[PDB]
């Protein structure tokens, strides 16, 4: 079967982790535990084709690293992550778009913006603007919740769906 790279991108705290727990293992993560590195796999089957997910979830919280600089070289796709409560992380989006261009070398890197944690009543970022900026980069947007598992699985079928389109 087809082999995706997935590499899940954001500032600390907005839940990559618990996004990529709820994938694989149906649960979510209440505790906080701050990510170095941590891969994960799943076969999945996606508009008919059976396609084995290759997922690193990485570091919000990360200086420069040449590791970091590898792992985002072979990475197909990127789930570029924020919290709709917190607007730093969102503000933060714009660099990592500009990070993965670099390394891949190129303007044409599939990716999806998430806005996660949509089941919070501290909204401070606005779906509107979200998807301006998604529009902007020409790529799709999807809100999504870790607890509730809204958008999860649209989130991940959504970017494979991305690099099948670019190859
Ligand atoms: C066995 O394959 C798996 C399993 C789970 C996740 C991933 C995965 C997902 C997203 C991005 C990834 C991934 O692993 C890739 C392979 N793993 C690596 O650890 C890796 C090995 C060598 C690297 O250098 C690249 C060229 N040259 C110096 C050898 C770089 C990385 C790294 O990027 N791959
Ligand atoms: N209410 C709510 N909480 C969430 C959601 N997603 C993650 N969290 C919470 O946010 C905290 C951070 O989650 P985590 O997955 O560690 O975020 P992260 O981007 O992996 N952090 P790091 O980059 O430091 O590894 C956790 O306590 C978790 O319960 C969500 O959709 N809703
Ligand atoms: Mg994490």
């Amino acid at each position: 079967m087809t082999e995706y790279k997935l590499v899940v991108v954001g500032a600390g705290g907005v839940g990559k982790s618990a996004l990529t727990i709820q994938l694989i293992q149906n649960h979510f993560v209440d505790e906080y535990d701050p990510t170095i590195e941590d891969s994960y796999r799943k076969q999945v089957v996606i508009d008919g084709e059976t396609c084995l997910l290759d997922i690193l979830d990485t570091a919000g919280h990360e200086e420069y690293s040449a590791m970091r600089d590898q792992y985002m070289r072979t990475g197909e796709g990127f789930l570029c992550v924020f919290a709709i409560n917190n607007t730093k992380s969102f503000e933060d989006i714009h660099h990592y778009r500009e990070q993965i261009k670099r390394v891949k070398d190129s303007e044409d890197v599939p990716m999806v913006l998430v806005g996660n944690k949509c089941d919070l009543p501290s909204r401070t970022v606005d779906t509107k603007q979200a998807q301006d900026l998604a529009r902007s980069y020409g790529i799709p947007f999807i809100e999504t919740s870790a607890k509730t598992r809204q958008g999860v699985d649209d989130a991940f079928y959504t970017l494979v769906r991305e690099i099948r389109k670019h190859k």
